[PDB]
């Protein structure tokens, strides 16, 4: 499947995309502003994520640090991001269909568009203010909006015990973008797509 990842954004990011154990594709990129990289990502890829990553510093190597979404320190990543990250998540070819949705379990960085390029099935956006609009307890002072397991390590924001409710914090991420996972246990924003769908992810979709 074929991913177009494009930064509409004024500033540029570093795209990363992984299925937790492994890259997808070279796994991470520089995109400028206006910059589109097309990704080909395996059939059958499960839990696979793709996200922006802000204020980055690479060496010749590819290893570095960014402020928000640094994987190991890695330009190329293998390994998910470090929140906070707006995360477009996807299962491809599950029994016949795709699946899609944006999280924001882990905290928001970067607003995000996240459409198939094929038929079928609509996209998903969350393109709010988050970081403007952040809760003050919920600020990463290195940039972004953390998520309130990050912040404060508790069964019922991390949902450890699988059940868990809605929460203040979880309430601000979904009142501002009501089309994302706001905690584990939201009532489903999940897109089903046909099997073997092609998609473009878009950092700062609108102005």
């Amino acid at each position: 499947a074929t991913f177009e990842i494009v930064n509409r954004c004024s500033y540029t990011v570093w795209a990363a995309a992984s299925k937790g154990d492994a890259a997808l594709d070279a796994g991470g990129r520089q995109l400028n502003s206006g910059e589109s990289w097309t990704i080909n990502v395996e059939p059958g890829t499960n839990g696979g994520k793709i996200w922006a990553r802000t204020d980055c510093y690479f060496d010749d190597s590819g290893s570095g640090i960014c402020k928000t979404g640094d994987c190991g320190g890695l330009l190329r990543c293998k390994r998910f991001g470090r929140p906070p990250t707006t995360l477009a998540e996807f299962s491809l070819n599950q029994y016949g269909k795709d699946y899609i949705d944006i999280s924001n379990i882990k905290g928001f960085n970067v607003p995000m568009d996240f459409s198939p390029t094929t038929r079928g099935c609509r996209g998903v956006r969350c393109a709010a203010d988050i970081v403007g609009q952040c809760p003050a307890k919920l600020k990463a002072p290195g940039g972004g909006c953390n998520d309130a397991c990050t912040v404060f390590q508790t069964s019922e924001y991390c949902c450890t015990t699988g059940k868990c409710g809605p929460t203040e914090y979880s309430r601000f991420f979904k009142r501002l973008c009501p089309d994302a996972f706001s905690y584990v246990l939201d009532k489903p924003t999940t897109v089903t797509c046909p099997g073997s769908s092609n998609y473009r992810v878009t950092f700062c979709p609108t102005a």
